[PDB]
DNA sequence: TTTTTTTTTTTTTTTT
């Protein structure tokens, strides 16, 4: 029998409280849900062309040089060339992999080693070259990296609902027996009434697609709305849509996009 | 049955002249008449409602003012959490989320004492096995289980597992899960009043129960402290429909009516 | 284990940021925001019914295989090998061959046929396709692998999803297209896409202006989360003037209307406007 | 199978003198920006309930058939086989014959029917079906058996009875069985319910995604041909003739008019300009 | 069964060797020619304004006036309500409506009187209450031998919209090739702005409620108009929508209601 | 199941074997002269305008003055509550508006004084609040049965149970009176209720043989004056105005007035 | 053989 009683518990909550990890960009997320913690299984969600592989990259170079901890890179949609790639651009001010003028300008000037080793000198960031496999190498990346922040990419095509049930309670047991603060990708389904969420469109806590308990076993839930052809398509409306630690959701902030740039850098907005 | 006019002179006498209560919007018991032994009872709302601070709520005030053994299942966090909620919900205080509290307090030891003095409750980290060993080896009157989600047909026998267990000891059991989605307009967050169909897993969840509470409030809106309570079933009294009204009062975190 | 740090894979982006490009035709525009396709993406063509969503492709892949040297494969499903290997001489040529009884009775008798046919595909550059969805991508690897072809072109991809009997349609379309998209990553082949819209709710039609969304694909929700370049034609049967609209760049970010073309009923060419 | 570019030089010439149109009556605004009809080649029509489909058809059918000697096979579902086969008589005498029992019992005393009957059936051009997979069975059975050249099908809704899969399953069926075979094959579907104002046949210009069923149907057409007219309205019998779709030409919009023979039943061109 | 036009030399010369007339109304039969075997008759109306009572008198008047049997399956009533309803209207009285002569007809002996005249020669059949209602009209058109097959209020036979559809197209296929008058009664669905269909709204033929299948598989639809709160509640107008046969649409005639016996009579009201 | 004319010899004599009447306002038997069985008379207002006032106005002058077998399917309540309704619609007080008759009435011994003289000759019954309804008819017996409250009682679902219950009127012998309402807007200040006016779907109207609608302008100078419409009557066809009508608001009644409109 | 969750396409039924 494994019951305790409540008065064999002094210690154990005496050793348990002996904040968490800032975001990066509309400086009114860690305002309201004080950042993530160990053990989160955070939800990041828009639509195709909104850019949330360009958020999360963001908060991945942020995670990685400023906090120091052991990042965990996992770019099931892309390859990891031009992840690192983009992580370099972001990192030195300019847009990499956008422009050709450059390409071949710091590889024949010889500061492409004085780049690549100011951001990956360190045993920081760990890439993954492309359900039990992908679980057993997160498993690999918690025991023998010591991994703090695992990100991952795209959600869709690690299913070939009830497919989705196991994966996400597998994926809660993960993060709850391990600790690491976790940010895992999922994408919007299709309204069938009015405009689409490129449009400015609010998106509500439905919008999730495959199956229904990607809300019923997440942390918290950060959506990206912009108007893609409107008069600015760079000002995002962020919103959180839940929190189990805070409670307190809607829009938070407002951020353009510095097109020369890369860096989701927070605006200024009455409304 | 077929309710006839014979043998109905005396109880009509009845009409014109309970168990343990229910805290917060007090409509609650003075509509379905509290708890009663024997009973299975479901909180089912949408995710992030305040199913779990409801019923830690009632844990608190049963196993305080009631002073009866409180039996928690909370299989979906630690049970360090739990109780670090309580103790800050006795003390008024919102613990988990005040940081600088956190190391002021560790007096500690003087909040933990003063409502773990007794040994009342009893938390958890073969789950029939151990509900079983809680009702008899430690004599609890209220039994809470929180998920069951992951604990069709393989839910309804669980279902009819309880239900039996239930009818067998006599014990007031409380048991929570989800709704299912919607599939047109606004969901349960933004105001959707839920019906009893609304139950995943199967359809003998309502049928194997004996009365369901729902929450509805507007989470993307002007007010997202602001539920509406809706009995939707009662074996005993009959009266569903809206029962009241709760503020969650941020400051201190108890679900206060108004 | 294929868990690679980042401090041992300098030599790979060594030898990837020096070794893009293969710019469109017919509009300008259309390189300046998209700027041109990649190998390794995917570039969706999107239009109503009879809106020129075939047109423009063939336009694009005549410019594709001859002013470049391009190895370029068709897989046409709508047309058989017999008409759209005609329409080409005719376009090169800057004629409307299939559209004209005289023409084609002329380059009969006075032997300018095997001209054409040799200024033209006297290069092995264009390699055809005439007409269950496993043997479609076996010879798209069968093109690849041994003839080499850089452009692939995949006409009217709803054949292979209706003449396909399937009770849920929705996982079919989705499986299809993440095969595709990990067939294209993996040979590193440009691959075009055409795909249809569904119906709308009410109101104007597509064949008849609506201004298309990204959400109107018609089939499933896929179809515009596995590619990397969408593309839409749009005009008003003016029945000639189209206007283009880039819907979804994943690459850049400039998105909207990125120009306008005018077809050509004397010799079938999509040349520039200017508004 | 995949083949290379340089082998085509023997095939595409033979496709090149093979592909010669049949010609449409009732209107020569629709042969000049369609140029009739081909091998492989669905073609569509629709009007509102009751518009007149199945006459212009039907009239189609016997100048495809006595005029040009080309065989035509028929799939009529709406009626009967003698009923068409009598229609089809008294259209091509220039009388309206099922519509008067006086002259269907003047022409059987007199024995002029088996003149009017040979004169049309003695060549035997005409093949008719006697009332879905064993539909296209039998369709190949007309065709590769026999050899009809022009194959006409009519009333698709009674088919098809989630409708759309069905329906994308069926007019692929019939796309892959008029291409690459060798013959004409006609298809007539509806129409749905409008939304608001006036209904398609009160004269309402019908639009190209109005045909009920799916939107399947207009992907893949090659000529879709709109007939609408208002019943209601101060002239009945002025036919508007709409090209909503042409995959060879391209050219859309108003074809002409026709006028309905009230008395001999032959929709003929009229010179109404509007 | 493919069949070529050579082996129809002897079926069309038997199939030249008939026009059903209505009652009521003149102008009906001048742009309908009546109703041969096989053709699918559509009656409609408002909501009580008079479709079982003019589909009552057709059946009346073609069972004991031409000899044609007529097989009823009136689901608005039941059996003995629309028998003593034939049997008023034949006797031109209102027979349900009088408690006291109802209660003498059998004191002098004289309900064998209007029984025997009408229900002896088997001209009629009628039906008490979806393929169990087809399953036997073919028993009904087969064994028995009817010839004007009669179904009243087709939505207790009725997603509705596929139902319908199969419903119409099953009616459709049994009427045809088989030789028999099939009349069906529907009706029209809510009017949106001015007035109702009760109160004399000009009926369209998309007001055909369920489905456009009742629109496109009738050879003939009637509609009927009554202004039951105006001048004249005793004046309906009939209106021919669709006619396959000959091809003339619009207003057939009026007629007019008689308080007294039942009947209706050809008005010669013009407009 | 096929029916022909030669066995209806004897049988229509068996029909020859009655309606049955209305009361509080005369012109209701004046242009509908009752219902027999296989009757579907649906009766409605607005919701709360006073729909249930009337029904079991009519419930009480059917069961205790003209003898008919009514029973109620009272489905907002259970069982005790209606019947107390009942009793204290009979005895001509407003019982469960005011606390001081409720006391004054249970001690003086005039509580069993109305027993006896409304429940103990078992007609008037209740539901247990298909497979029920038929076994309220064969083994109990009652005639005139009323079901209140189709909104918990949007297309398909009301289709079939209208459908289901026309089914249960027809070939039975039973008097069905379901309750509908209203859709939303003003209803409540004297508009004219057309047949159109109803909610859900049109499928109500198809199926219903009488449609009874209330009118009442409680917003101008008298709201106690209401009046009754015959909206569908399809065993005569004279729809109409039946009168007026007006409401005691100390006693909870209503009379016949012959008001100048 | 009997249930539940979930995505995308077309046709008719109703409302502030
Ligand atoms: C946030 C943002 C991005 N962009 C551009 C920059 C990049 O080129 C591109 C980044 O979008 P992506 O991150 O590539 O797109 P996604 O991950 O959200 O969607 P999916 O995985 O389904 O394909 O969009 C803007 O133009 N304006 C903006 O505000
Ligand atoms: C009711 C309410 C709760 N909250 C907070 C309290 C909790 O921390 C959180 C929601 O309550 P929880 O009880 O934590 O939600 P849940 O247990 O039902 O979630 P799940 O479905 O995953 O099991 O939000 C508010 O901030 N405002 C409110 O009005
Ligand atoms: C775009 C365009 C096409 N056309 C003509 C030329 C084209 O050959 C003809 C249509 O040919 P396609 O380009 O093949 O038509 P489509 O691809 O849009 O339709 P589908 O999906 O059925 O294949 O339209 C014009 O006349 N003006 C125009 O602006
Ligand atoms: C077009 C037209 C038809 N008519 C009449 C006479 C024709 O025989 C009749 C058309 O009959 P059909 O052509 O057989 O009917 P349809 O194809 O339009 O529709 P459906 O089969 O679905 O019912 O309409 C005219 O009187 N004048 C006209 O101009
Ligand atoms: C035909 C007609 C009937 N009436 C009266 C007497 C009829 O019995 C009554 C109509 O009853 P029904 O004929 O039964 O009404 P209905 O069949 O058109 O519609 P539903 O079945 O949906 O109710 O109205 C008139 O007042 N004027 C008339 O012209
Ligand atoms: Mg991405
Ligand atoms: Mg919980
Ligand atoms: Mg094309
Ligand atoms: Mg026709
Ligand atoms: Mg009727």
């Amino acid at each position: 029998d494994g019951v305790v009683s409540a008065l064999s518990l002094r210690e154990r909550i005496r050793e348990h409280l002996s904040v968490g990890l800032l975001f990066s960009g509309c400086t009114g997320i860690n305002d309201k849900t004080l950042g993530a913690r160990g053990g989160e299984v955070i939800m990041v969600t828009s639509g195709s062309g909104m850019g949330k592989s360009t958020f999360v990259r963001q908060q991945a170079l942020q995670w990685g040089t400023a906090m120091g901890k052991k990042v965990g890179l996992a770019m099931l949609q892309e390859s990891v060339e031009e992840t690192a790639e983009d992580l370099i651009g972001l990192h030195n001010r300019v847009r990499l992999r956008q422009s050709d003028s450059l390409k071949r300008e710091i590889i024949e000037n010889g500061k492409f080693d004085q780049w690549f080793d100011e951001l990956f000198g360190n045993d920081t960031f760990h890439l993954y070259d492309s359900t039990d496999r992908l679980l057993a190498k997160l498993a690999y990346m918690r025991s023998g990296l010591g991994c703090d922040v695992i990100i991952l990419d795209h959600i869709s095509i690690v299913v070939s609902r009830k497919m989705i049930d196991n994966l996400m309670t597998k994926l809660k047991g993960f993060a709850k027996s391990t600790g690491v603060v976790l940010v895992v990708i999922c994408h919007l389904k299709n309204p069938d009434k009015g405009k689409a969420h490129e449009e400015g469109r609010p998106v509500s806590i439905t919008d999730l697609r495959g199956s229904g308990a990607l809300r019923q076993l997440s942390d918290t839930i950060i959506a990206l709305e912009r108007n893609q052809q409107g008069d600015m398509p760079n000002l995002v409306l962020v919103r959180i849509l839940k929190c189990r630690f805070t409670g307190d959701t809607g829009i938070a902030g407002y951020m353009e996009y510095n097109k020369e740039t890369g860096w989701l850098e927070p605006s200024s907005y009455s409304g």
